[PDB]
Parts: structure tokens; C-alpha cells; sequence
């Protein structure tokens, strides 16, 4: 078998790469989601609804729980228009820069989190049970490529806000495990979660249109784990193994070129 049987074992140890990273990006969703849930959940069940209009009392909560929690890149808590007399936009944020934690209101000196460019809210004011966001730059705030994920605050039928845990994208390939050039994340509808390329997430990576990429294309499709190569623009075949995460059924895709698959072995 010999060429085949070297690829049959680079296929199952790549097999063995993207279920481990799958494996460690679902862990690290649910702990995001798991935290945003539970401060929305403290904000609606027990704050003093004026405890909550004061923005140094914010800003050490969520400074703390940024500081506490190394994989979060930043936290909001943003509320409706109006919410509280004087002001009409409030959303306090911290976020990790390279030497700190950095805040910013950010509907004073962020942006309008309100007026329909931003998923993070408008998606998420009442789904309640909690919403990701696609990717996005957050120009203006954390000014980072990020996706967030957002968890409305209060009861019925109308909430009074939003708290958020924000994730780095140039952050997941190490907390996946996976060098930067060899990892892709789709979400559940295969829109690019991260690639390399940053113009890429930001809307394109795959030829469909080239023969040799059908049954990578299929199983991209098809939403199901599996493994398959595929040429990129330059021309370069790649090995490729997709699992899946559980429940979020986003996809983890680990690639290698195979010249330098086959090389190592």
C-alpha cells in the first residue's frame, strides 16, 4: 500500500488533531457561555437596580472577572436606551490589551451598540437563552477581530440588557493547539469563524469551483465530520480533517499542505 498506507496514517493521526481541538474550542465556548449566562442571570435575579447604574462598581466587576478568566479577551454589560434617566446608551467593557485592562463606556465612546451594525446586541436583546455572534471587528471598542456572545438580563416580557463575553480570534489557534495556518473554524451554517487570512473572515477560501475540491466541498456541506483534501488558490493540496463541536455543530478544520505531510513522515 505504500503511498496509500502512509496516507491512511497521516489522515488518522490529522483525524486525531481536529477532535482533540474541536475538543478544546468546545470547552472553551461552553466556559464562555456558562459565565455570561451567570451574570445575566445575577443581574436579573439579584441586582439593586441602582447599584447597577454606577459605572466604578462595572468596571471592578467586570475588570475582575476579565482578569480572572485568562481565555475571555473582554465583557460588556450594555443596556436599553433609556434605561436610566440622563443617559441614553451605557455600556460599560473591559477588554485585555497587551499591558492591561483597558475601559471604556462604550455607548459614550465606543459606538451606537444599538443602531443595527452591531449582532451582539440586536440579534441578542431577546433570545434570552443566549446568542454567538458571526466574527467582527470591534472598531471602536475592543478593536479586535472577535466573536461574542451575548446574554439578555431581566424577565417578561421585556429585558433591560445584554452582558457579553468577548473571544479573540487571534487567540484560538493556541488555545485549540493548532498552528495559525493550519486551522480553519466554520460555524454551524459554514461561515468562517477564523482563518489565517483575516480579509478572508471578514468576507473566499475555497475554490468550489475546482473538481478537486467536490468532496471536501460535500463534506463541508453535508455538516458532518470527516477527511478529504483540496487545492487552495496557488494550487497548493492540502490533507484536511473536519470534526465537529458538539451541540453548536460549528466545525474545526485542520490542514496541512501535503508535501510537507508527507516530508516529516
Amino acid at each position: 500500500e505504500n503511498y496509500l498506507s502512509i496516507e491512511k496514517r497521516l489522515y488518522e493521526n490529522l483525524a486525531q488533531e481536529s477532535s482533540h481541538s474541536a475538543s478544546r474550542l468546545q470547552f472553551l465556548l461552553e466556559h464562555a457561555q456558562a459565565n455570561t449566562q451567570g451574570l445575566s442571570d445575577f443581574i436579573g435575579l439579584l441586582a439593586d437596580k441602582d447599584d447597577i447604574n454606577n459605572p466604578e462598581k462595572l468596571k471592578t466587576v467586570l475588570t475582575n472577572r476579565i482578569q480572572r478568566n485568562p481565555d475571555f479577551f473582554g465583557s460588556a454589560i450594555a443596556f436599553k436606551p433609556n434605561t436610566f434617566p440622563n443617559k441614553k446608551l451605557f455600556s460599560p467593557y473591559v477588554y485585555r490589551s497587551g499591558s492591561g485592562f483597558n475601559y471604556l463606556d462604550i455607548g459614550a465612546d465606543g459606538y451606537d451598540y444599538t443602531d443595527g451594525n452591531w449582532d451582539w446586541w440586536s440579534k441578542a436583546i431577546n433570545q434570552v437563552g443566549g446568542y454567538w455572534s458571526k466574527a467582527y471587528f470591534d472598531e471602536g471598542a475592543g478593536n479586535v477581530l472577535m466573536i461574542t456572545y451575548a446574554v439578555p438580563f431581566g424577565v417578561q416580557p421585556d429585558y433591560f440588557g445584554v452582558t457579553t463575553v468577548d473571544l479573540a480570534l487571534d487567540r484560538l489557534p493556541e488555545q485549540l493547539g493548532i498552528a495559525p495556518s493550519r486551522l480553519v473554524v466554520l460555524d454551524d451554517q459554514g461561515r468562517l469563524i477564523f482563518h489565517s487570512d483575516k480579509e478572508k473572515v471578514l468576507a473566499g477560501w475555497l475554490d468550489k469551483q475546482n473538481i478537486k475540491n467536490i468532496a471536501f466541498a460535500t463534506l463541508l456541506n453535508d455538516g458532518q465530520a470527516g477527511q478529504a483534501s483540496f487545492v487552495d488558490d496557488k494550487g497548493t493540496v492540502y490533507l484536511a480533517s473536519v470534526a465537529e463541536v458538539a451541540k453548536l455543530k460549528w466545525r474545526v478544520v485542520v490542514m496541512v499542505p501535503k508535501h510537507e505531510l508527507f516530508a516529516s513522515l
